[PDB]
C-alpha cells in the first residue's frame, strides 16, 4: 500500500493519506490581518483538505498549533477554534509559540486525522 | 472504525485513540516551579493518560518536548526524562525551544504511543 | 504487536518503527557550520535511517522543519530541501522556527514514514 497526495508542489503535499491516516500540513491564514480572521481561514483551509482527504472534522486525531504569540493571541485562537470544532469532538491539541515563515502570519495550525 | 476520546473539554481531549495508535494532547505540569518538578509532573501525566488509553511507557512511538529555555533547562529535562524511561526502550523523541500557553510553564511534551 | 526501535540510547531512539508506520527523532546536522551545509546533513542522516527502518524518501508522511532564524533561513532550507526530495513526491509539511538544543544548530527535521 502507498501514501497518495493531494495538491502537491516542489516543498510539500497539502495533505499526504497512507492507509487510515490524513496528514496534513501546516495550513496558514488567507488574507486575513487579525488574529480571529487568520485562525477562521487557517481553520477553513483545514476543513476542506480534509474533505478533500476523505476525513472530517470529527475525525481529527492531533492538532498542532503555533502562534506568533501565544501570550498575545492564545485567548482569541481559543474563542474561533472552540466554535469552530464539532460540538463535545475535539481532537488532541498542543499550543506554542513559534515565529512563522513570514513576519505576518500569526497563527498556523498542522492536523493530522483519521480516513472514514 | 471510529477515534474515541478520553477527557474531553471544548479545547481539546486529553487523548484521542485510532486503531491501535494513541494521540496524547501536549501535557504541562502540576504545581512544581522548577523544572525538575515540572519534567516529573508532566512525566507523571503522561503516563496516567497512557494508562488511561491501553498504552504503557514501553510502547511510546514519539515525543516531542517544549521547553521555554532550552539553553537554560535541557539537562534537567534529560535527567528527570531518562530516569522516567523504561530502560532501554527510549522512544523516538524531538526537544525544541517554545514559549507556553503560561509563562511559569517550563515544559511541555506530546507524546503518540501505541496501544496494547 | 510490538514497537521496534533502531539505535536506541538513554534518551531516544533514531528510529521507531510500528506497524507500517516510522517515526524518526529529529536529526540535527553533522559538522557544517552554514544553513545549507547543515539542512543537506540533516537530510543525509533521515534518508539512511529511513533506509535502516524498511522505508524511503518516496514514502515520506510528514516533516516538521524547525529553524533557528527561519526569516534568514527559509530560502537556503528550501533549496536543499526540494533538491533532496523525490519528484513529484513532496510529503506533508510544517516549517516553524525555534531554537534547538545547540546554539550552532541552524535546523533539524522531524519525520514520520510509511514502511514499505
Amino acid at each position: 500500500m502507498e501514501p497518495t497526495r493531494i495538491a502537491t508542489n516542489d516543498r510539500l503535499s497539502a495533505a499526504v493519506c497512507f492507509d487510515a491516516l490524513v496528514f496534513l500540513s501546516g495550513q496558514v491564514p488567507g488574507q486575513a490581518e487579525d488574529i480571529h480572521g487568520q485562525t477562521r481561514e487557517v481553520l477553513a483551509k483545514i476543513d476542506a483538505l480534509l474533505a478533500e482527504a476523505g476525513s472530517r472534522k470529527e475525525r481529527i486525531l492531533s492538532a498542532t498549533i503555533y502562534l506568533k504569540d501565544i501570550a498575545r493571541d492564545f485567548a482569541a485562537l481559543n474563542e474561533v477554534w472552540t466554535q469552530w470544532l464539532p460540538t463535545g469532538q475535539a481532537p488532541s491539541r498542543t499550543t506554542v509559540q513559534a515565529e512563522l515563515a513570514r513576519p505576518s502570519v500569526l497563527v498556523e495550525i498542522t492536523v493530522v486525522a483519521a480516513r472514514g
